[PDB]
């Protein structure tokens, strides 16, 4: 008897996999020969690419939690094998006598190379390998393929070549394991019964002084009630128009679906579906890009064009990036990056940010904006890197080609036009209520003063219990002179990359 192992990496669910699919039908189509093992493994190895922090570890954790769960229903169960793949795969392929391997392909450099190596053994060890591209609506190869060799760099010539694509059928969740035993023990699973459970939060989660509330638990069962929640006002759905969310009510102004939909907990293909429908329904709706399907497309654009540069991740070899000459400030980094910068609307999103893991797109723009081009002249790469370590949605593609859009380095070039850390913030939230909830601190000051504390006499900062310099910090520039001054840096940068 062999075994068909399904691979999970992201498609962190049951519904809309192909490649989880199939081996579960196979297995059905033919009872009594194969043994099904679903595994998620634990690299250690990714950890010496990207930065994982205490909220992100705690939506994994709770994603496998919910994903074995979802397996157990279907008279199976996830596998979560501790070890690097290049080590794992070869042992398993013998112990567990692997007839097919599946997984759903990504585009990642890491996930490339990692892929290439284990269809290498794959191929040596007479293993059949199945991959399916469902992370994705399109494929970014047969985008790019489309328009003769080149991802697309602007949003509207990719729309025009995806129009011309067929949508993939969306599958629904695999029919249960019909008499299926659990496989036998291996060598590792003889030593310790529990060697393949799912890691508990104590494993995962080392520094748990740092989790924030528990606001988005993980899971593909959480995705789908999310989603499910979001689609019910039909209206809101498809009048949506994203530039026109606020970034600092309260609550969420969007749907929040994006860590799920970057662990692959929901499918893209059954969201854009959903969406499809609700718009067929509803004749008054707003388009591509402001949309809620634009929005998708979003994602689409940047998978597709991060898809064909390896080092999409940095500036230096980066086929779409600007060379700009960006400074080093350690200082100025780690106020920016605890959300001391001494201005309430860029302090009050970055401590959201470390306590919850997710912000609002464009109070992600404020705070971009305002680490590079806009006042502190510090490279998106630094950027980048602290949203890769605090993101819940942190995403390899989205996190670096926004970071480019709002530093202009690429895609986005009217560099002339920057964001106020004091003015932005005032049109959706006057009363300033957000800071007060993220900088509590100044939560005395009234409105007129609360984004620019400095506008307040000593007094009266006594007053309100908060004296800048001591309970809260003093600006660490003023954003009047730099962003003049930074301007005229970035059109130098334009020119001496337009000559070159
Ligand atoms: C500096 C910066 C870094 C970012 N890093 C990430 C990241 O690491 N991961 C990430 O998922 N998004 C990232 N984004 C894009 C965007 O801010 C988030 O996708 C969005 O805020 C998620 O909130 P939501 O789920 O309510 O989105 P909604 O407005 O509800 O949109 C639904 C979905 O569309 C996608 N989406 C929306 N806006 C964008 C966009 N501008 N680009 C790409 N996809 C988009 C996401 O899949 C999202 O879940 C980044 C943007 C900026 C400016």
């Amino acid at each position: 008897r062999s075994t068909l192992v399904h691979w999970f990496r992201k498609g962190l669910r049951l519904h809309d996999n192909p490649a989880l699919s199939h081996i579960f039908t196979a297995a059905n189509a033919a009872p009594g020969r194969y043994f099904v093992r679903p595994i998620f493994i634990l690299d250690p190895g990714i950890l010496d690419w990207m930065q994982v922090g205490a909220n992100r570890w705690r939506f994994l954790q709770q994603t496998l939690e919910d994903l074995d769960n979802q397996l157990r229903k279907l008279n199976s169960r996830l596998f979560v094998v501790r070890g690097k793949p290049a080590e794992v795969f070869p042992r398993i392929f013998k112990s567990w006598r692997v007839e097919m391997l599946t997984f759903e392909t990504d585009i990642e450099p890491y996930s490339v190379t990692r892929d290439a190596a284990v269809q290498k053994l794959a191929k040596a060890e007479g293993v059949r390998v199945e991959t399916h591209c469902s992370h994705t609506i399109y494929n970014p190869e047969l985008v790019i393929a489309k328009n003769l060799g080149k991802a697309p760099i602007t949003y509207q010539k990719f729309l025009g070549i995806v129009e011309q694509l067929k949508v993939p059928k969306v599958l629904g969740v695999p029919e249960k394991l019909k008499n299926m035993p659990t496989p036998p023990k291996d060598e590792v699973e003889q030593k310790d019964s529990a060697a393949y459970d799912c890691p508990t939060m104590k494993q995962l989660v080392k520094r748990p002084e740092e989790l924030g509330p528990n606001k988005f638990p993980g899971g593909e069962t959480e995705a789908l009630r999310r989603m499910e929640e979001s689609l019910k006002d039909e209206i809101w759905v498809a009048r949506f128009e994203k530039p026109n969310t606020a970034p600092n009510s309260l609550e969420p102004s969007t749907t929040v679906l994006s860590p799920y939909l970057k662990f692959g907990c929901l499918s893209a293909r059954l969201f854009n579906q959903k969406l499809k429908e609700i718009i067929k329904r509803q004749p008054k709706h707003s388009q591509p890009p402001v949309s809620l399907i634009g929005q998708l497309m979003w994602r689409e654009f940047y998978y597709t064009v991060a898809a064909a540069e390896p080092n999409f991740d940095r500036m230096l070899g980066n086929v779409y990036c600007m060379q700009i000459p960006w400074q080093e400030h350690p200082d100025h980094l780690e106020a920016w990056t605890h959300g001391r910068t001494g201005y309430p609307f860029i302090d009050a999103i970055m401590r959201q940010l470390r306590q919850e893991g997710w912000i609002h797109h464009l109070a992600r723009h404020a705070v971009a904006c305002f680490l590079t081009r806009g006042d502190l002249w510090i490279s998106w790469e630094e950027g980048q890197r602290v949203f890769e370590q605090l993101l819940l949605d942190q995403d390899w593609a989205l996190n670096a080609g926004n970071w480019m859009w709002l530093s202009a380095s690429a895609f986005f070039h009217q560099y002339f036009r920057v964001y106020s850390p004091v003015a932005f913030g005032k049109k959706t939230d006057p009363q300033g209520h957000y800071i007060r909830k993220y900088v509590p601190e100044l939560s005395k000051y009234p409105a007129g003063c609360i984004y620019e504390p400095w506008k307040a006499s000593l007094v009266d900062q006594r007053a309100y219990g908060c004296v800048l310099g001591t309970d809260y910090p003093h600006r660490i520039v003023k954003h009047e002179v730099v962003h003049k001054e930074n301007i005229k840096r970035m059109g130098a940068a334009y020119k001496v990359n337009r000559e070159v």
